């Protein structure tokens, strides 16, 4: 027997992809800040955005109209460098998640690169820290970057479910999603809080939030993609009880 | 399927006789239920045709994609409708006081020769039966004697508890009468007053076959619309069914 | 501009008919209003059979926009009506006594009790509505009692079993709004409006205000309720600015 | 007594972003018609930017409406068009040599290539509108081609910074739809409108189509699709209707 009750599992929302239907068109719909707002009150944890430095998606006007007006917790992907860092520690975001965007950034299965840039996020870590942003490094789900982002400093790690999520068959999408759970296991063991996120939609999410182990998962392109036939209100709602239920019902 | 939904469309019918139009169709939400995930449509004519009448179960009847589960009381009259029609499941219910125990199950072992011979009567017409009964030792058991395959158990004072002390209490009484049922070779239903926040902890059970879900669907859709209240529902009940399974 | 009132009554319906707090007739009001809804009418029957007390006490002071409260023409509902101190309220005939034939209240006949009941309410700083047959005598009668809002029950106009009947009603509708216009009286219309009758009555320059129910509960249950209210509304707009 | 064509486009454009198939531009176009689409609109661009060929071709037979395709004055683009067979196709330019600084086709400037694509989609059986400017030197050129149907650009209406410039530009469609009826045209609308401008346009007996893409999208994203399409459709014959009586 138990209680269903939604602290049992964070959800983040990814607004990014409302940003890129907006930017389309030229207009200033739909919007991504009404988006955030929406998606706190349909369940959402947390809002998340990735300010790139080539502006794609989420531009600047978006990261300071919303920060004033987050409900919840705001969660700012970003890039390590020193420019877009400082706009970090102005915002002030309650998390921030190090994201890597050039190629001499990222590994070949795409997370951050830690073990090779360690300085740079070691000190990145650091300012954000030191401005009251809880941070959090993209990664691979690979022990040796596991490691390496533990000895930066960063309270969290956010891994990579883009290969479980991409995977080819089923027997492919089982070993990757060992990786996955060995991943959070060795994370936990270094005293890491682990967030997951990526490619994740609504038939494969339940595996990945019936790891008792993950914190947070930070979904975007699969809620807006569900959103356009269902309504935002109503994909937000929705992946928050498939991983409330898939949690609990795990844990007993 | 991990676990089947029936959509009870009784407060569809509601709606509609509160004003005398055709609409909301109880019809229309059958036929959508399906399409948004549903396994099977349950649906109540009673005695007294309060809100499902004669006309919607005659016109879904060949419509239907999935199964049709009919609700109906151990009379004459209801018994031979129900068996003119055929549906691929009947549930049997009371909707007389003198039918019901306190706890509001079927009254089965008060009434076994009467129900017993229902029982006979749907299964020569090729009707899987079900027996709404509390999850008392007593009823399932008797239930049993009927010959009838499946049982639904009453799970609204769980779904009604006001504690987790009573609602822990009552979940016990479900999780005993869906062991109890499946060892005497009986497939386990339930579903009476189960909602969003309520369901995963049924659902969870492995020996429930289906979760029969009305009005909680219904209130639910009128904020969110009829496909997302149904496809939620079933998404939810998936997911904690496959999660305790592994 | 047109304005939607949307009437709440058949969620409390639903509500009713299981015995839980949902669906909640509270927060569908509220709803509402997000969705564009101009007033919230939601009718107290002196038997209860959907809103309940609790549902009209909770609700007044969360009420971002206006509150309509239908009631009937009895000291008690008055009472309770006075002491609520809604924006608007509409007198509605429930007895059979109070009844035309046609369904609205018989105002000639009840004159004084109305009018006092109009006393009453605009004395708690109520605007007073009555809910009458498109009839020039009772249209009359309304403005005499000091009424100074009347809705016209278009019912027959959207029961009409064929187009000629229906065209006719509609006639009937637009001669009542225009004799009631003619005396200072607001009109307003709503009973049995839905989403492909609507137009007509919209499109009609003098009213005010539709107050529409159950047509939006059962689009809802498909549709989803904010939806459904903000459709409405849209349509009817459309008509309006459209006619002008 | 009007119609709707739901344009896809931008449903693509969410899907490619990601580089799954969803959201699926076929489903999206399938269920508009459910919910009331007379017509459904993509534009198969020569660089395939958002819809692909095999949006466009594995739509093609399932459409229980009709299709109507936008696609360029190029060979290899008609040549699709006369491959696909759409019942609608609407020829518009991508280049900037194709279009006019308002940004419709540059039928005048391009005529003899324009009458030729007429031409050979209409030998095709495809029924060809023109997407144009509302000027009176382009609806008449569009008239010299043979194509039966032009469709105004209705963006700078769309666009319109305040009250005063809104009258200006809608009175550029207005009589650009006298002048299009006037020559035996059938005339479309539909670029830039929305919730809130699409009545005035609606308003226009003239008007037999409006082809509408972003707005509906952009709606869909917070109250669903179904939903955004059958209110887009509702309020243009609330409009239309109220506008004859
Ligand atoms: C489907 C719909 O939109 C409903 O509103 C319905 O078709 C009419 O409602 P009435 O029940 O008021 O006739
Ligand atoms: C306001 C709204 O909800 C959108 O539906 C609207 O369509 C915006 O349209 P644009 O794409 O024209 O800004």
């Amino acid at each position: 027997f138990f209680l269903t009750t939604p602290a049992a599992i964070d959800l983040g929302v990814n607004i990014d992809h409302v940003a890129t239907l907006r930017n389309a068109r030229g207009t200033a719909y739909p919007d991504p800040v009404r988006a955030a707002l929406a998606a706190e009150d349909a369940g959402a944890d947390a809002i998340t955005l990735h300010l790139r430095e080539d502006r794609r998606h989420i531009v600047d006007a978006d990261v300071r109209t919303l920060r004033p007006r987050v409900k919840t917790r705001m969660n700012l992907e970003c890039a390590v460098t020193p420019e877009m860092l400082d706009i970090a520690c102005e915002i002030r975001p309650h998390d921030a998640c190090l994201v890597p965007e050039k190629r001499s950034e990222l590994t070949t299965e795409g997370g951050l690169d830690v073990v090779g840039h360690f300085d740079a996020v070691r000190a990145a870590c650091k300012q954000l820290a030191d401005a009251g942003v809880r941070v959090s490094l993209f990664i691979d789900p690979d022990e040796a970057q596991i490691r390496a982002a533990h000895e930066t400093g960063a309270p969290v790690i956010e891994l990579h479910t883009g290969r479980y999520a991409d995977a080819h068959d089923a027997a492919e999408q089982q070993r990757e999603f060992e990786r996955i759970a060995t991943g959070v296991d060795a994370g936990i063991a270094l005293g890491l809080k682990v967030n997951a996120g990526h490619g994740l939609h609504y038939t494969n999410v339940q595996a990945i939030a019936a790891l008792p182990g993950i914190a947070e998962l930070n979904i975007g392109h699969a809620i807006v993609a569900h959103a356009v036939f269902v309504g935002w209100d109503n994909a937000v709602r929705e992946m928050k009880a498939i991983m409330v239920a898939a949690r609990v019902a795990a844990l007993h």
